[PDB]
């Protein structure tokens, strides 16, 4: 419609630094190897400021819900729940932090770009609407 929305299902197209990032957060090496080639489908449901994300990151599916600007508890890729807040930087960019990770999710057309930074590791994902 006239007001942009993130809602959609999106399949991973390309990624960089998956292995590095997954090892940085401590995940099992066998799981990393199994997961690195998976082209995951993620789902976003937006209603106003409220979001539900169901994301496939390698062989893990993680579901999170939050309202922009409200304290949220996010499940991380380690399974840890962390209190934080998700912010908007313009209508098409969601930004958050948790445990020194900065996560940026941007919609441009049918492409969602996620950038997750931890130390000098920049974990980049590009997904396309299905």
């Amino acid at each position: 419609g006239s007001h942009m929305s993130f809602s959609g299902k999106y399949q991973l197209q390309s990624q960089e630094n998956f292995e590095a990032f997954m090892k940085a957060i401590g995940l099992p090496e066998e799981l990393i190897q199994k997961g690195k080639d998976i082209k995951g489908v993620s789902e976003i449901v937006q209603n106003g400021k409220h979001f539900k994300f169901t994301i496939t990151a390698g062989s893990k599916v993680i579901q999170n819900e939050f309202t922009v600007g409200e304290e949220c508890e996010l499940e991380t890729m380690t399974g840890e729940k962390v209190k934080t807040v998700v912010q908007l930087e313009g209508d098409n960019k969601l930004v958050t932090t948790f445990k020194n990770i900065k996560s940026v999710t941007e919609l441009n057309g049918d492409i969602i770009t996620n950038t997750m930074t931890l130390g000098d590791i920049v974990f980049k994902r590009i997904s396309k609407r299905i």
